[PDB]
């Protein structure tokens, strides 16, 4: 289980960090434990939490929502997307469809449980 209240950036990998692809199905049940839902979709980033957190040292670039804490990977990385085709909760179930492209991640100060880097990726702000 996780506990009653994860860090941003710590939800972040449990919801988007699987550097090595999987099914759907089986990566989705704990997040949809989480929310007590099935999740309609989810993308997951085939990379090191390390790697996506050094994202957040690269140039400072405006978000959706017109923050200014966004930074855009140098280089596109594998990702899965998972869709919810059928199901009732807690039997959800998903189909998978690969990518690869750039992501933009949004970047915090670390919590204080989280590790002590300059920043911390905390939101999937955008695929393209
Ligand atoms: N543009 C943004 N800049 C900074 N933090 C954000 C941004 N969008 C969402 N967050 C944070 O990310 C968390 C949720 O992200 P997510 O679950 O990926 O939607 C919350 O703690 C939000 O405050």
């Amino acid at each position: 289980m996780w506990p009653k209240r994860l860090t941003k950036a710590h939800w972040f990998e449990i919801q988007h960090i699987q550097p090595s692809p999987l099914q759907c199905n089986r990566a989705m049940s704990g997040i949809n434990n989480y929310t007590q839902h099935c999740k309609h979709q989810n993308t997951f980033l085939h990379d090191s939490f390390q790697n996506v957190a050094a994202v957040c040292d690269l140039l400072s670039i405006v978000c959706k929502n017109r923050r200014h804490n966004c930074h855009q990977s140098s280089k596109p990385v594998n990702m899965t997307d998972c869709r919810l085709t059928s199901g009732k909760y807690p039997q959800c179930r998903y189909s998978a469809a690969a990518q690869y492209k750039f992501f933009i991640v949004a970047c915090d100060p670390p919590q204080k449980s989280d590790p002590p880097y300059k920043l911390v990726p905390v939101h999937l702000d955008s695929i393209l």
